[PDB]
Formats: C-alpha cells, structure tokens, sequence
C-alpha cells in the first residue's frame, strides 16, 4: 500500500506547523504520536522554519491527510473525536506515503467491499490502486494493520458492515486501534531505510549465553547465575515456562553465606542521545525481607573513562513473591552503564533470592503511575457488572494526586472493560491551582513485550477542562479540589473525584490477544502532565 | 568495531577486479562470497568499468584487506589456504569498514590478549581502537562474530592460546568459521542502511493466523487446515513440540472422501528480481502411496493479470513418514504465485495425509544434490572410527555423476566429522571430458532455519585439479573416468572415485549446536559446477 514514486518521499526531519484551530488536546496528542514514531522508527519531525515542503496540522471537518510529500506544503485534518494516538499515526502514515490496506492491488483475495453500504463521498477510501501506483514492499496483506478499516466504516446501516474479511475469524481483528503492527513498521522501514530508532537505547531478556553483553565484576563478593527455567517453581518472565530449554533469567540466591554479601551485574556501555532515560525491568524477591536489589549508574568521569558510580534506586521484598514491574529514571548525558546490585540480608531467614528478566531502556520519561491487577482472568469472573477496583494514589511532577478506576465488566458496554481517571486528595493540594485544567491524561494498558517495536499497547488520551461537570456535584467542574467535589475512601484516606474516561476502553476478547495478561495480570500506565505551554 | 567516519563508506554496487594471479578456485570462491552478501544484505558488487574507488582481489602473501573505502582503489589478498567463504567474507567486512571484534574499545571486559605469544609482525590484528575511530553501532560484544579470532591465532607455541575469553565456556565458541553472526548482519545493516536483501524473495513458517498471506481458492474441492501441533504423535517442523500452543503447519488429510479430491494453497504475488529462483520447503506424506503433493506456478499472462498456470514438480509418499526437505527450480521473469496442490489417492487405504512447513524462496540455483542422514546422534554413537556412509549418486547440469562420503567419527581428527567428495560413474560418462579439469565443488551442512538471515551453514570449497593424484592409482589424476580409477559398489552399481575432502569439516560439539541436527537428522548440500569461464 505504499506509493511507488520516489520523488514523493520526505527528507527527515519532516518540518511541521501545529495550527491554533487545534485545541490543546490535539496539539498534545500530535506530539505524543511523534514520540511513538521516534521510539519505533527512524522517522523524525522538527518545527517549521521556512522549508519548501511541510505538514500543517489543523482542525477541519473529519480526519484526513494527502498521500506522500506534496512539495508546496500540506494539510492534515484532526477533527473532533480524532485526538487519539492510533488516528494521528494513521494520518501521518498517509502523509509518509501509505494508502489504506484495503486499497492494496491484491485486496480482493482477502476482503469484501459492500459498495451499496458506503455513505456519500466516502467511497474513495475503498478504491484499489494498481501496481504502477503502489508497492507491496514485498509484504503480505495485514489484517492487524493500523491502515485497515473496521467492518462498520462509513456504513449507511449500523447493523450492516461495509468491509468483511473472506475468512470470518478476522472480522474480530480488522480495524485495530492499538498501534503500528509489525508489518506496518516493516513497511515503514523498507520505504525510508530505517534500521535503528531515535529512542530505543537497550533491551535484554537474557536468552543468549552472552546475556546482551552484560558483565560481572570482581569488587563484589559473589555472582549472579544465568538460570535455565528447568525447575518446578522457577520459570522466567519472558516465556513463563511455555518453551523447554528456552527461557532464561538472572538469579541471586540469598539462602546461604554472610549478610551484606553482594553481586554486581553491569551493562555494556551506552551512548545516550537525550538527557533523560527510563529503565524498565521485571523482578522477583522471594528471600529475606532484608534483601536489597539496588540500581546504579557507572558514568564517564569526563576523561572518557566509565568509572564514576551513582546510586539511582532501591527495591525490597514483601509477601508477594510473583514477578513485579520496575521503572527507574536515569538522567545521563555522557556514555554510561546500568548496574544491578543484589544483596543478601539475613541468609539464616531466607529460602529464596532475587530474579531479573526483560530489561528495556528508552530515551523517554517513565510512566507517572503504574498499576498491576493480579489474577485478572479470575477477577473478570468474580466481579459483577458495574463493581469496580481502584488504583493506589499516584503523585505527578507538579504534586497533584490522581488514580484510576477499573470496572472489569462494564455495565455501559457488555464484554468491555471501563477505565476512568480521577483526581485524589493529596499532601500538596493547598498550594496547587484548582480546577486542575490543561492537564493531559494518557492511560495505557501495557502489551508486555521487552522489545518496544513488538508492543501494541492500548492508549487513550483526554485533557482536563472546565467543560467537565456533573449533576452529582451540583453541575460544578469535576476537576475542582477533591475535598469539595470528591468522596472519602478508607482504602487510601483520600477524597477521590468523579471519574472521567472510557466505557469500552478495551474488549475482553482483545485483552486475551497479545501480552496484555502475560502472567494472568494486567499492567496499566498513567501520565498526568500540563500542556498549557503548547497554546 | 565499525569505522566511525562516514567518508570511509562505499556506494553500491562496489566495483571489483579479480586479478589473474588468483587461481580459478579463489575467483570462484570470491563470486560465491558475493552471492552470500546479496542473499543476507543489500551489499552489492559490479565488474570494474573505470570507476575511481574499487577493490582488486589478488594472491599475495597472507590474507588481508585495508579497512574502509580507500578512494584510489585497494587490494584484498586471498592467499593459499584462504579460498573459503568465511575467510573471503571476513576480508570483505574489512573493506566495508570493520575491524576485528577483539579490537573493540570494550574488548578487555570480554577477552584476555597474550601479547608474548603473538608471532612477530601480526600484533596489529590485536590492537584496540578508541571510540573516536570506531563505533559499536549500539551492539554488544559478539563471541560468535566472524570478525573474532580463534584462541590459537598467530601463537608462537601450538599448545598456548593468544586470545582467551574471560568466561571459559566461550573458548569453545570464539573464532567460528561458518558464516555471518546475527550481530554481524545487524552491524552491516546499521552501517549501510539495508532493510531488504537482493536475493531472499519469500519465507513462511505458518506461525501467524495470516499464514504469510497465503490464500485458498474454490476451483479446488477442499481446503488445507492450519494445524495446531497440540495432537499427540504429530507436531510441526519449526519447533518440533518444544513450545506449548506455538508451532503451526498446514495439513491436508487423505483418510476420507473420494479419490482425486484436491486442495490448493496459493502464495501472495511475488516480483522476481532475477530469472531463476529456488523454492525450498519441508513436508510429510503419511497417507496413501497414491497421494500427490504437486507444486505449480500461476504467472502474469502479459496483461498484468496473474492467471497463467504452469506445473513445476510432483512429490509422492514412500514408507518414511518423518519430515523431508524438497527443492523446486522456478524460472520466473514476471510476477507470479507459487502453489501447492494436495491430492487424495485411495482414502480407503490412508490413515494420514500431506503436511507442509518451513517454506523459503530465494533468487538462487537449487543445490545439485541433497543428502539426509537420519538418526544422526545414534549413528554417531554406533559407528566405529574410520567407518563410513555414502550418499546416493547425484548428477550435475553437465551430466557428471558425483556423491559424498561421510565418516561420522574421523580417525584422522578425533571429535570431528570428516566429509569428502567423489565422482560416481553414470550414464553420460562416455561423452564427457576426462579428467575433470576445472569444476568447483561446494559442500554445505545446512543450519536448518527457514529465514536465511538466521542460518550459519558450514561450507567448504575446492576445485578439481590435475594435481589431485594418489599412490593407490599409480599417480594418475583422481578425477579421471570412474571405471578406470574407482571401485565398484553394490549399493548403487556405480564405480566411486577416490574421495577428496576435509578431516575436520565440523566438530561433534559444533554439530550439537544451532540447527544442524534439528529433528535428529543431518542435511548436506552439494554443488559441482564448471568455473573455466572465469579463466
Ligand atoms: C523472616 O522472614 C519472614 C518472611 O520471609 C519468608 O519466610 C522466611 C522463613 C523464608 O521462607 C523467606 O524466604 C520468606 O520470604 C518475616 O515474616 C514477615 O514479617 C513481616 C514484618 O513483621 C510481616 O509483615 C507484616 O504483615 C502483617 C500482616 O501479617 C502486617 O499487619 C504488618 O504491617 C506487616 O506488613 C510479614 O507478613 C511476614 N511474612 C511472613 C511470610 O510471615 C520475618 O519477620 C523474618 N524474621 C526475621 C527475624 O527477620
Ligand atoms: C496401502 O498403503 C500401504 C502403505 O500405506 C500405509 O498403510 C496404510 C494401511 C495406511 O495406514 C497408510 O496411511 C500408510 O502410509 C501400501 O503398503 C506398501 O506397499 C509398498 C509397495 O508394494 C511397499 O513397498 C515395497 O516394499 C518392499 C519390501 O517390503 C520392497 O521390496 C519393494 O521394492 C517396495 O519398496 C511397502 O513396503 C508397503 N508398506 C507397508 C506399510 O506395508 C499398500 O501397498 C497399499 N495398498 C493398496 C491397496 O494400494
Ligand atoms: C533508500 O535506499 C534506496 C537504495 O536501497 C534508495 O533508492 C535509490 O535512490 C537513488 C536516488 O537517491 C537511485 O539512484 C537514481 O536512479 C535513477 C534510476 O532509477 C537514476 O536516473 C538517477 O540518476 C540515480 N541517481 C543517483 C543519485 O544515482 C537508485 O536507483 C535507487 N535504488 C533503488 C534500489 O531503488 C532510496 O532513495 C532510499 N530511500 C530513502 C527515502 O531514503
Ligand atoms: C544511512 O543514512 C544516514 C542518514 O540517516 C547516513 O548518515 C548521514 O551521512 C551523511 C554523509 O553521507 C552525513 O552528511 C554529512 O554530515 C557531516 C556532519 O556530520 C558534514 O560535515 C558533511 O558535510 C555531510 N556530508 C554530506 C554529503 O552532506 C549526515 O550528517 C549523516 N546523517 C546522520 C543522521 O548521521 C548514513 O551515511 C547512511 N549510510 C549509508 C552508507 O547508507
Ligand atoms: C490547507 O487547506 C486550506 C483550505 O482549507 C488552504 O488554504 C487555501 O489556500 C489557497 C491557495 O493560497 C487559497 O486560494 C484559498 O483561499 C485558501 N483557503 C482558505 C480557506 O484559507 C491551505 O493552503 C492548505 N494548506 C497547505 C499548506 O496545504
Ligand atoms: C438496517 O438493516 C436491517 C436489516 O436488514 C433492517 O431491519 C429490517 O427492517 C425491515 C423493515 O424495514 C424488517 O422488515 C426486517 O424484518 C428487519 N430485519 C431485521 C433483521 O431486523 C433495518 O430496517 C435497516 N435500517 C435502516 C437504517 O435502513
Ligand atoms: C596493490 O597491489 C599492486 C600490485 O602489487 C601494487 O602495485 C605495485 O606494487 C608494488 C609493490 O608494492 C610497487 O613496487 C609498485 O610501485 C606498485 N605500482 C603501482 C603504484 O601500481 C599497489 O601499490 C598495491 N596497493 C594499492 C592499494 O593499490
Ligand atoms: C610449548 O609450551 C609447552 C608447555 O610449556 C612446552 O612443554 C614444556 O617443555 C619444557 C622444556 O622446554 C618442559 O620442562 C615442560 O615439562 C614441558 N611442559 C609440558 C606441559 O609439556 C613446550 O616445550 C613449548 N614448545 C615450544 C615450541 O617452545
Ligand atoms: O478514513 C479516515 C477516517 C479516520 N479513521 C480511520 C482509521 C483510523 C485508525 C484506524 C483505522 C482507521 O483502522 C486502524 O486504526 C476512522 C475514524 C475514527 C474516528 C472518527 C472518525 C473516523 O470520524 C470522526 O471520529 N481518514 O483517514
Ligand atoms: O587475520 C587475518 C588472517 C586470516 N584469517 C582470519 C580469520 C578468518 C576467518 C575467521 C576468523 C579469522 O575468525 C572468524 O572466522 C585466519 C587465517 C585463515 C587461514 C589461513 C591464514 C589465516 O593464513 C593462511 O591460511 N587476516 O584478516
Ligand atoms: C492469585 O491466586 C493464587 C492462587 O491460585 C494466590 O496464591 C495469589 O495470592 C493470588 N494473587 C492475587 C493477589 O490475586
Ligand atoms: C530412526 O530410528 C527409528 C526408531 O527410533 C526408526 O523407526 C527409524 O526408521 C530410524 N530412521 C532411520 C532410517 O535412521
Ligand atoms: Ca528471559
Ligand atoms: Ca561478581
Ligand atoms: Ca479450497
Ligand atoms: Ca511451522
Ligand atoms: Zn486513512
Ligand atoms: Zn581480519
């Protein structure tokens, strides 16, 4: 579905203008979509400074783009209801040179188009282009493509689909709104000659014997073991015992020796392109309550020698002995290495140790809040319609308290999950501005792959506004101070606001595809950040 | 280990000269190494026609290259004993811009260098270069790299290594001479922006529900099932039951219905860049001896419409019900689709059917002769030192008969497999030239991966010669007519020549690694072809 003519190709970075007919929410959503391109490809964007060809993003009727570089500069429309990552990415893929997936030359082998069912003037979105106009880039037809329409697209009648797969199982798959597929990224790479990405700096799952170039020092008293997953209660996070002889983790045993004995595991040297990085990893702590996993940096001392130590974060064990997710903010601007120190506490009171798998390092912020809901498939059967779970309280960089409400069985949309966001009372509220407005909320359900290019995380975005009001609170703004608009909870000693978000955030059937529930548990990320400076 | 300065980079195709001080064997081995680059990368080579920078390949003392593009033209030496794929690939990687892996800036974290062991004048091969000269290309240190030296490299004393890994397990792994590693290909792609490759056209393992864009028509009688491997006593070829819920194959059952019922499985449309292609796949036929698996092409009829049928090959079931390898020559010069017809014969005498997995399509010749040795671990135990196996007799394009001899436990080299080539008598010998004067032999042990970029197949090359002579045949040429120089065999009614080959073709420990013995069986490819046209 890519345009064949090479003169229609861009030169990176693509220069852009955000028009003031976009709201703050759309400007913020566009910049968030640009970060996804940098993370997963070599595509890049710059602010406009008088270039010949450029993209101007505007609010017009509907959501549309031209296809390929129009050398005089060109519109992308992002209308009302289109300020979502997946829709921005689809329009940027039009501008990069891609038609819809149902517009492929071979599409009649894979789908039916019901021309009698398409609304007036939308039928060109269903045209098929010839092999002189469009390339396949030597890739198959992708039902999971972000460029593929959903069955009920521009239909006259809500009961009758416009597009259907010839094999009926794919009617549950076509028109995904998660992210780029693996074939969408492979096409993007083949068109623009990408190999690296601007923002994926490292990842490690420990499956090869060389453990991603990680090394073990001698200043420590002991070593980490590269451990095989071939024992009854010891399986790695990458495969969860799916695959014999094929899933590895690192282990540090704490059941023997002196207390305060330690081992260091240390990365290969890394060259950061930005000033901030997020280190994500998975771990278990089954040993003593006095064991300690400590994350460190070793950085250039300014001579070119990577030897300056800096401690970044400590982790300690509770009664939960399953796999946990960690995020560490690193702030490196010169070459450095990431380090894990496992430490024994009270070996005479330990029957276990420390475990590591699935490390990822990105040149991005870390998520502000992270929530893990355990045994989520059992919760999904034990919870009645409209019964709910609530997250622990999180604090943002500005000091505002917030949380998320999860309704596993939504009353408002049968067979869907409902995620809503609320503000929480917190220790700072007395000095913060109220109502909290112009703050973008990004909620993501994590697709648990260690390589970011494989991930299709579901994400939803809104911005806090004076227009958000409820009859339950005498028609006042939902985002006013939680002690006056919220309701008290013994679970956190909080007042929690009325909760805004999406009934129909994700389908239960979608939640059973990919890695949304990898170890029977659901991981949700939340960011809450001021975008007033984009106005 | 790559050179950082972008002015040292080549423009493709790299112009080359093969100098006439190279023998035929060396010229033929260089052209074979270029095919391996075109198969695994976007690197390309052209004959010289008056360009400014070019590579001239010559026979001088030792085997060496300059590093990066030298803009006035440069030598590669290929000396005596260096006419080997892996050695030629190593020199071409120097010209493309790579130093040895032990020359990385971080190398001291992974290896010990024993300077007092290095023979005089060779020590610069063991130098380490700074991060201003060289890039890591954001890659870990690779023990399995083609650019890494073996332990006994340029050593003064035959018992003492020059280089050792700091972790002793890798002393058995460093200095591999198979092929490019996965990291060496990743470095080459990052340096030159390769995404596609010139010669891999398709591959399919059937692991996704999309089945690599394969389609099933309705002009046939029935369909191929996409089958789950979750049935006892039946699994797929890709994973062989290693991995729960994972491994898929196509299945066509023949145990019910009418005879002559059929199913078509049909590829996506393909645009060949060359005039000849090879379709490799794996299959089983557990049904009736009257079942057929038939390979077809559907090709562009010159209107742009892919509707023209050509039958290419037929396969039928003997008493072996394990996975078999198959190769089909295709000669497509316009867009086409490759097709599998499964056909039922005698469903009242079938308890099984036809199975497909692991399809690969490349713009190459097919191998001239293919040998599968079954139960190879049990053969390797049950065969005494110097006892031998012999292949069926193959025929080349010119009509010469040939075969191979395998000595599973080599007497000459303990812990190695010895593999050798011989000329067989055959139906054409009366009109062929004798002795063989200039035919290159290529022998390959297949690393069984369906994606060619993941293979590290072991290969050896030599050219038949007037200098190959034996005391067993009164100092006459080994390659003279097999009825006058060979011994009669009841196994094929042939005369087989004296064999020539390599004691130490591969170690037993190397053979029990990667995918050389995937289903407890060994696959050997052989090619035997004239290179006199290079003189
Ligand atoms: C020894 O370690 C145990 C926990 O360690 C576990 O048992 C060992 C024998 C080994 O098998 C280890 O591999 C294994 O992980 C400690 O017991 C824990 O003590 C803490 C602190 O008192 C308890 O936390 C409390 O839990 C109560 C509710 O039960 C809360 O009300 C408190 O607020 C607090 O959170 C924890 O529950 C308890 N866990 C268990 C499994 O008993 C033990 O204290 C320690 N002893 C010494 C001498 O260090
Ligand atoms: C019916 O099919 C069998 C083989 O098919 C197998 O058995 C069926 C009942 C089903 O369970 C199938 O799923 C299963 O695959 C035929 O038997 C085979 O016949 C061939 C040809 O005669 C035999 O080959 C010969 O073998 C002898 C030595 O035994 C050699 O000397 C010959 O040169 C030749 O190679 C083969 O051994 C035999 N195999 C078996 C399993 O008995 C059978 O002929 C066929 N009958 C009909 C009605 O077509
Ligand atoms: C991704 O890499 C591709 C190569 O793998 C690039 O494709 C090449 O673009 C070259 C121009 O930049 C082409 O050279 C031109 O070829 C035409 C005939 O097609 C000649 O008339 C021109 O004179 C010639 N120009 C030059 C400067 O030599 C290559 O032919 C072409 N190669 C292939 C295989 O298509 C892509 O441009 C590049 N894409 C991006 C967007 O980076
Ligand atoms: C793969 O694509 C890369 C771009 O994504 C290429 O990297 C670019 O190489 C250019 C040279 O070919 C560089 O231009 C040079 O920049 C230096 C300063 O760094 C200037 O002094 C030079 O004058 C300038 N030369 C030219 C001809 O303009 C680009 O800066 C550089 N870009 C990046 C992002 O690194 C790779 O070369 C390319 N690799 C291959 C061989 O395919
Ligand atoms: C985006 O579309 C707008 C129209 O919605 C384009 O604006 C027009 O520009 C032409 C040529 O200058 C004028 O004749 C029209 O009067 C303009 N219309 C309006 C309503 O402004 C705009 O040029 C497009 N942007 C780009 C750069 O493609
Ligand atoms: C959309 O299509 C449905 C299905 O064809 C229509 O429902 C039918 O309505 C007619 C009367 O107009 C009834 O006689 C049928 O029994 C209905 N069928 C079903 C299955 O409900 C519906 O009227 C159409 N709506 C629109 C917008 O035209
Ligand atoms: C590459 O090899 C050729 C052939 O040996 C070199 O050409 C001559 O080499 C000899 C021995 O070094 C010199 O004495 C001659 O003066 C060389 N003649 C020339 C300049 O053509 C050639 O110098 C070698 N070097 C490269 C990289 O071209
Ligand atoms: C290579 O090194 C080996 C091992 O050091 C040498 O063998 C030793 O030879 C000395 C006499 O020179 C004996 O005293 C030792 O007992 C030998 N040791 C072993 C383990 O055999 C060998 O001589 C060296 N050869 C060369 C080429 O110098
Ligand atoms: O065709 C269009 C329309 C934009 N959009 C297409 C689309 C977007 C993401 C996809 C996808 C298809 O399949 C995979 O993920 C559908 C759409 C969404 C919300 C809307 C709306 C239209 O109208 C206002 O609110 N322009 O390109
Ligand atoms: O360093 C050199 C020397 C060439 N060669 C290096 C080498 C080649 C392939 C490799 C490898 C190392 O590690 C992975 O695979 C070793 C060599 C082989 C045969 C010879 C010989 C030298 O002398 C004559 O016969 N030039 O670059
Ligand atoms: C999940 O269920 C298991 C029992 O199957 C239980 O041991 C574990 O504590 C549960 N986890 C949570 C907190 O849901
Ligand atoms: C391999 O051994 C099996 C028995 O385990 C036997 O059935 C099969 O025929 C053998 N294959 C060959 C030809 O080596
Ligand atoms: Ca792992
Ligand atoms: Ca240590
Ligand atoms: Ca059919
Ligand atoms: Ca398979
Ligand atoms: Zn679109
Ligand atoms: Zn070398």
């Amino acid at each position: 579905n890519g345009l064949r003519d090479p003169n229609t190709r861009w030169t990176f970075p693509i220069p852009y203008i955000l028009a003031d007919n976009l709201g703050l929410n759309a400007k913020g959503a566009i910049l968030y979509a640009f970060e996804m391109f940098r993370l997963k490809s070599c595509v890049d964007f710059k602010p406009y400074e008088g270039e010949s060809s450029y993209i101007i993003f505007q609010q017009f009727d509907g959501c549309w783009s031209e296809v390929g570089d129009q050398h005089v500069g060109q519109n992308i429309s992002i209308g009302q209801g289109c300020a979502y990552k997946a829709i921005i990415e689809h329009e940027i893929l039009h501008a990069l040179g891609f038609y819809h997936e149902q517009s492929r030359t071979d599409r009649d082998d894979y789908v039916n188009i019901w021309w009698d069912q398409i609304l007036s003037g939308y039928q060109h979105n269903f045209d098929t282009y010839d092999d002189s106009l469009i390339t396949d880039l030597n890739t198959p037809y992708d039902y999971e493509s972000l460029m593929h329409y959903q069955p009920f697209s521009f239909n006259k009648n809500a009961s009758v689909p416009t597009i259907t797969a010839k094999i009926p199982e794919f009617n549950s798959i076509i028109g995904q709104r998660l992210d780029f597929s693996a074939i969408d990224l492979e096409r993007l790479n083949r068109m623009y000659n990408c190999t690296t990405t601007h923002t994926l700096l490292d990842h490690c799952t420990f499956e090869k014997a060389n453990i991603c170039g990680m090394i073990q020092g001698t200043r420590d008293d002991t070593d980490w073991a590269h451990q095989d997953s071939a024992q009854a209660g010891e399986v790695d996070h990458t495969l969860l015992g799916q695959c014999t002889g094929a899933g590895y983790f690192m282990q540090f045993s704490t059941s023997s020796g002196s207390a305060e004995e330690a081992a260091l595991l240390e990365s290969r040297i890394l060259y950061p392109k930005r000033k901030q990085q997020c280190l994500q990893f998975f771990y278990k702590m089954t040993g003593s309550p006095s064991d300690r996993l400590v994350v460190w940096v070793r950085r250039d001392d300014s001579t070119g020698n990577v030897r300056k130590l800096v401690k970044v974060q400590t982790f300690q064990g509770d009664d939960d002995h399953n796999w946990k997710i960690a995020h560490v903010v690193l702030k490196e601007e010169q070459k450095f290495r990431y380090l894990f120190q496992g430490t024994k506490g009270d070996p005479q009171n330990s029957t276990g140790g420390i475990y590591l798998d699935d490390i990822t390092l990105t040149e991005t912020p870390c998520p502000t809040g992270v929530w893990t809901v355990r045994n989520f498939s059992q919760v999904l059967e034990n919870t009645s319609k409209g019964d709910k779970l609530q997250s622990p309280r999180f604090y943002n960089s500005e000091g505002y308290g917030f949380g998320v409400t999860l309704y596993p069985n939504s009353r408002e949309s049968s067979g869907y999950l409902r995620l809503a966001f609320h503000v929480c009372s917190g220790e700072n509220d007395a000095i913060l501005e109220w109502p909290v407005e112009n703050r973008q909320v990004i909620i993501t359900i994590l697709d648990q792959e260690p390589d970011v290019r494989n991930r299709m995380s579901s994400s939803m975005v809104f911005t806090t506004s004076k227009s958000h009001t409820s009859p339950a609170i005498n028609d006042t703004v939902i985002w006013d101070r939680p002690s006056r608009v919220g309701t008290y909870h013994t679970d956190c000693n909080c007042f929690r606001s009325i909760d805004l978000g999406w009934s129909g955030f994700i389908s239960h059937q979608m939640l059973k595809r990919r890695s949304f529930l990898k170890n029977d548990d659901l991981i949700i990320f939340v960011d809450f950040e001021d975008i007033t400076h984009l106005s």
